[PDB]
């Protein structure tokens, strides 16, 4: 149950006047595809504090990864779901290395041990029981990356993805899907929406547990068969979200590399960026 | 449980090419405003015939407009929700006068005798166990109406409404929403997003029951202090609405006037219109 919003006073949104005329704000299955102009945020931020809502961060640092850890969690307490419960769960190897980061009220954080290819998805989907009772949202990020703008809860839906910051002007047939027919991850030329990078993926544990379970099985059956996908888990995500249309996309704004591409005129905000590595 | 989408072929989406310049696609809020160019039928009727998706479609027909059930009923057929299943349910007082209308596989129609102002909102909410046993949508109409062109699965969503055809343009001071503050339909002067039309709005059977309680429970609120709300159901509408907001808005596409306004630029379609009394 949803209950009523307060009395909000904010500009009118005009239906004869769009702010971004630029870019795809929606895709053909009907899913906001978020970009800076798209969202008033107070109203987002209403809607979600009302249901009390929990988001849940996956972060996976192992070996030498785990160097990124103090950017990446400093950042996030300045920009990532500000005002909102936040869970963040860190995957390590080396429990001892995790930074200590201090944590706005109501953040907490989970230091959880593991002993590559199939790790994030295997364990994603196993984390299941603790995930259904703790948080509403999970997000799924790379390590290797920090918060410079806002990243809150205009992202959340039952399912998302986000374009990869190098194929967005792309025609699908560039596209670096997996294309051996042998493989679970094989997605034809004349097949794909967008194509999603592996380093920023979430929605309703619900939703979540199903893809990361399904991107795993197809990964063991890769792996039984001797293939395995161009890039990885990325492949499997990629054939996933086209059989399975995410209820939202965001846009190369979530997940930039300016080192790389600089800031093109389309990207009104970097708001969570490569780490040069 | 979603199974998988087929492979289908259809043209790519491009993030640096929206087809609908000219218009406002998404509510600030990150709900789709359905509009031609905007959705690919083929993918939502996939997404909506793997759930095996029933819409049902209220009307009612009393005293003198039971005359408009035949056309109604007959454009429907040809117009809604075509390929889907359907189970109309027509309010009268005068089952005897209600056309026999034929009807595609996979669609049903109920008669329900009733014995103005304050019955459609009452009704549907009481209807509750029937509905929530036999479909999964519910949408709500006026029946001095005809179908036109297509109106589909697009709509689909927990909770939508549609924009009015005289009110699109205007600024919200303009909207003819309830101004005395002794109505519990009350929105001042600085507040609303659209003006909706109570002649289309539905959604899941869930949020169509929270809906239609929420307007009775504030219609009877409001006759126990003497006072009747300028446009009647339409501005409880309008306040719920305003409070709960839709998770899809319909563009004037899906009810229009074409007497009063006739077909402008803006509008690729005319799909639900008024007929003419
Ligand atoms: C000099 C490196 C050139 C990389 C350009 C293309 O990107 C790569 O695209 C691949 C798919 O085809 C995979 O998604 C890689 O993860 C991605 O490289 C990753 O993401 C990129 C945004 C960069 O941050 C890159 O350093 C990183 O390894
Ligand atoms: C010559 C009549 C002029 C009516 C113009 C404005 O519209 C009215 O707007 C009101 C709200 O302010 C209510 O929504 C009425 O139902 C609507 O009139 C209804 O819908 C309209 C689209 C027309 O079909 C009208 O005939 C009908 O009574
Ligand atoms: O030695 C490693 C390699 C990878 N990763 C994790 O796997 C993610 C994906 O790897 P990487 O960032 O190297 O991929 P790229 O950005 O090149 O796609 C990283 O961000 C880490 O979260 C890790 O923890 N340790
Ligand atoms: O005598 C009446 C008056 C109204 N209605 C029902 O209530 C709806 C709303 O009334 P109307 O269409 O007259 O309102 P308007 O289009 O002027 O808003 C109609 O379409 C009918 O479904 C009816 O059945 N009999
Ligand atoms: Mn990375
Ligand atoms: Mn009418």
């Amino acid at each position: 149950f949803m209950v009523s919003l307060p009395r909000m006073v904010y500009p009118q949104p005009k239906v004869l006047t769009p702010c971004r005329k630029d870019v795809l704000v929606v895709t053909p299955w009907l899913a906001p595809i978020v970009w800076e102009g798209t969202f008033n945020i107070d109203i987002l931020n209403e809607q979600f504090r009302l249901q009390n809502t929990t988001i849940g961060l996956t972060v996976f640092a192992i070996k030498k990864y785990v160097a990124f850890l103090k950017l990446f969690l400093e950042t996030a307490e300045k920009h990532f779901m500000v005002g909102h419960r936040v869970h963040y769960y860190v995957f390590t190897d080396q429990p001892a290395a995790v930074p200590r980061v201090t944590l706005g009220t109501g953040r907490q954080l989970s230091v959880l041990e593991v002993g590559v290819s199939m790790r994030r998805m295997e364990m994603i989907s196993f984390c299941e029981r603790r995930f259904l009772s703790e948080v509403d949202y999970l997000v799924c990020v790379d390590v290797d990356m920090e918060f410079r703008d806002h990243v809150g809860v205009e992202i959340l839906t039952p399912l998302f993805g986000t374009l990869h910051p190098s194929f967005y002007g792309s025609s699908r047939e560039a596209f670096t899907y997996e294309r051996r027919p042998q493989s679970q991850a094989y997605i034809p030329k004349d097949e794909g929406d967008f194509y999603y990078m592996g380093a920023f993926f979430g929605g309703s544990v619900q939703e979540v547990q199903r893809l990361t379970r399904a991107c795993h099985q197809a990964m063991m059956v890769d792996q039984a068969n001797g293939i395995e996908a161009v890039w990885h888990d990325e492949s499997h995500l990629n054939k996933y979200l086209l059989r399975h249309k995410p209820t939202k996309v965001l846009s190369p704004e979530y997940l930039w590399d300016q080192q790389l591409l600089g800031w093109p005129a389309v990207l009104r905000k970097l708001r969570f960026t490569a780490v040069p590595k």
